[PDB]
């Protein structure tokens, strides 16, 4: 049974039983999911829609870097953080006085300087506040059955500082029989753009981080909070609803790399990923 | 189906093919990652009956949270002890906390929920408008604006680990509101089955009656998600027991008073309705 099924379920449940609530713009919703993703034999990248893997990767790494700077992602050619990092975005946001591309203390900034005051996205943090990065990456290696190897980006006293503030909230990993598994807790999921996006980030933090610690990828936990289809995407979304998994690829890390930093999206090869054809949305 | 048997098949597969793994001070669990039991609010309070939860204990210890309260002391007064251990002066020494007065436990949960961000100095100190009351933020969500999607409050701040007597255990719950409705999902990264959980569970949705209460709504629904879900090998043999027994059906919970903010609530304000467990192991 395709694991995909999960996440086309779930969909399912949204469109026919969830709630029907209003702000800005209205969606369908439930509250409180969990879906587990294997990643032993393979990487699961959605194939009902082909999923912005680039974008996937490029992502990552800019938050693995600390990087709160929205142009940083936009010159390798991702662009999805732009409208977000706009003086005009920003300024609607109460955050004028920010320079293009200053998105505030965001997920790089957490991760790496959780605590830290921030000043902007130019200021050096060095030694500043919590670095969760080399905290887990130390408890994986040296203290592996540890119950508190978490990564937080929710930070309440930062929230008005932020662009947008985090959807997923926490990752917490384990290890068992030299596998390391990793659940995420997102507060919020767009069925119809982010979740599947959202699955393929997490599931590529823990292969690479099973890489550097010499373990073995194992399981992907999804926990999800507001689980919610917007209702224009409703059209597109009964389409891909009739549509079946094709089996996932397989992600293959091409070289030894020693620490979180040093990676690039050249030691990624995406084997074999067949999606149905993009649905815009 | 009853409730309670989400909890017991939870307990069985731990027991089954759970993974018996040792910390680095060599004690033995067996565990399970990931997991997720949904439990109704509506007709029923879930205060688990195939062992007897330690009611007044989830009473007190919320209030004392509630407060934003990290003195042990105060909680003891009221006859409950379950933190006095994590106060005694020897415990801080052993934790490498002096300069410590007898139960002043760091910035846990109190001071995390009512000043995220605060600079801690002491148990007695007076951190009024002293960082980011998370309290306050969620009540006025859920009335002013209850369809958003980040009602969130969280304990787990990376920045005062080493403060704290002991890491939190419920990093952090979120709350949803449909149809006349507040629901409540918490986010655990370690529970203990044996004694934790079943409190754990009563404790959230204890605090989820009160904000429905306060703010006009009707309990919905308590959704518990774990991270590490375990056994302590000590306690197989009681757990046995446990289930063999079946489970009787839930309490009620009534609210006898009304009650305008989420401080004014004092252990009488809740009739318990009727509670008959199956006898202590
Ligand atoms: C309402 C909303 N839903 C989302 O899912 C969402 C996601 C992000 C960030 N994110 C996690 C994203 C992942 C993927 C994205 C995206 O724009 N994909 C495009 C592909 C762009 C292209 O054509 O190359 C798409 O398929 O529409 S955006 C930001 C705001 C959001 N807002
Ligand atoms: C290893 C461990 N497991 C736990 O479950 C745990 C729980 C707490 C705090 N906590 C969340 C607790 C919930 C319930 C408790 C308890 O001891 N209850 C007693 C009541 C004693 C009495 O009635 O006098 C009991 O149920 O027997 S203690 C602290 C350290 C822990 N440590
Ligand atoms: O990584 C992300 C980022 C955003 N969103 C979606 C969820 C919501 O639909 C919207 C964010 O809005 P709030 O929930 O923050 O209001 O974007 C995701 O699904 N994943
Ligand atoms: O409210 C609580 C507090 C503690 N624990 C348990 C979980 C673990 O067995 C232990 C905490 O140890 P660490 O997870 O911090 O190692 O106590 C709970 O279940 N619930």
């Amino acid at each position: 049974p395709h694991e995909e099924l999960q996440y086309l379920r779930q969909l399912r449940e949204i469109l026919c039983r969830g709630s029907d609530r209003l702000t800005g713009i209205g969606t369908l919703s439930l509250f409180g999911m969990q879906a587990r993703y294997s990643l032993r034999d393979h990487f699961p990248l959605l194939t009902t829609k082909r999923v912005f893997w680039r974008g996937v990767v490029q992502e990552l790494l800019w938050f693995l870097k600390g990087s709160t700077d929205s142009r940083e992602l936009s010159r390798t050619g991702v662009k999805i953080w732009d409208k977000n990092g706009s003086r005009e975005f920003l300024a609607g946001r109460g955050l004028a006085h920010r320079r293009e591309g200053d998105l505030g203390p965001v997920y790089g900034f957490q991760w790496r300087h959780f605590g830290a005051a921030y000043v902007d996205a130019d200021a050096d943090y060095t030694g500043q506040g919590f670095d969760q990065l080399s905290y887990i990456v130390d408890l994986i290696k040296n203290n592996p059955h540890d119950r508190r190897i978490i990564m937080c980006a929710w930070n309440p006293a930062d929230l008005s500082l932020m662009a947008l503030p985090p959807c997923h909230l926490l990752c917490q990993f384990y290890v068992a029989d030299g596998e390391l598994s990793c659940q995420l807790y997102q507060r919020s999921g767009d069925m119809g753009l982010g979740v599947p996006f959202n699955i393929a980030s997490y599931s590529l933090l823990t292969y690479m981080l099973a890489h550097v610690t010499g373990l073995r990828p194992g399981e992907f936990i999804h926990t999800l909070g507001d689980a919610h289809i917007y209702k224009t995407h409703i059209e597109p979304l009964r389409l891909q609803l009739t549509r079946t998994p094709r089996p996932f690829p397989r992600l293959e890390i091409l070289r030894s790399v020693s620490s979180m930093e040093e990676f690039t999206p050249d030691d990624f090869r995406l084997v074999d990923y067949c999606p149905h054809p993009t649905i815009r949305m």
